[PDB]
């Protein structure tokens, strides 16, 4: 197996959660504790390549540690989400990045931003402005919903061959 790394990042109530067991264990969690930070392992085929992903599910509180930072930077792929209704959580995405970026101590890191929520019937933040940010940083961007499973598959898979991009 080739193993990779993920850690999924952003706001409080986007759906990192959702996104990760809809992936693992394939059912939509309507309620997981908000709290509980974990990773979780899932071997799958990616482009006929075996893959063990270890999946880092971001949660707890604002908090900056020699520990925490350490943690973060073994990550080699992140998945930086906010949801198309939680402005908010849009907004934020740059404050992640930076703070992956300081870890990493590189202004190259595997990442993919992923509008989650895309079933809700009211956005107030438009795939254009989303496909934007992305283009800014030279990322990918997909749109995913952890409720019907639409782009969970390719969010995680997209980040993977970011990954397989950087080794070269
Ligand atoms: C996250 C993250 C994170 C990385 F992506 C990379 C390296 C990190 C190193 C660290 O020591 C710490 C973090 C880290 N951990 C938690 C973090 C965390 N919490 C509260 C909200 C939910 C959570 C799961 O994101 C955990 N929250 C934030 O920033 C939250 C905002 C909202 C209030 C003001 N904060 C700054 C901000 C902006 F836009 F300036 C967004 N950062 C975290 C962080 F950088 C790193
Ligand atoms: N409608 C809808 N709700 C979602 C989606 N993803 C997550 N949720 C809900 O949004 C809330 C927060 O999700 P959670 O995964 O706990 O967010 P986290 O704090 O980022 O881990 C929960 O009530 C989830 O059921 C989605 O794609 N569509
Ligand atoms: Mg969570």
């Amino acid at each position: 197996m080739t193993e990779y790394k993920l850690v999924v990042v952003g706001a409080v109530g986007v759906g990192k959660s959702a996104l990760t067991i809809q992936l693992i264990q394939n059912h939509f969690v309507d309620e997981y504790d908000p709290t509980i930070e974990d990773s979780y392992r899932k071997q799958v085929v990616i482009d006929g390549e075996t893959c063990l992903l270890d999946i880092l599910d971001t949660a707890g509180q604002e908090e900056y540690s020699a520990m925490r930072d350490q943690y973060m930077r073994t990550g080699e792929g992140f998945l930086c989400v906010f949801a198309i209704n939680n402005t908010k959580s849009f907004e934020d995405i740059h404050h992640y990045r930076e703070q992956i970026k300081r870890v990493k101590d590189s202004e190259d890191v595997p990442m993919v931003l992923v509008g989650n929520k895309c079933d809700l019937p009211s956005r107030t933040v438009d795939t254009k402005q989303a496909q934007d940010l992305a283009r800014s940083y030279g990322i990918p961007f997909i749109e995913t919903s952890a409720k019907t499973r639409q782009g969970v598959d390719d969010a995680f898979y997209t980040l993977v061959r970011e990954i397989r991009k950087h080794k070269e």
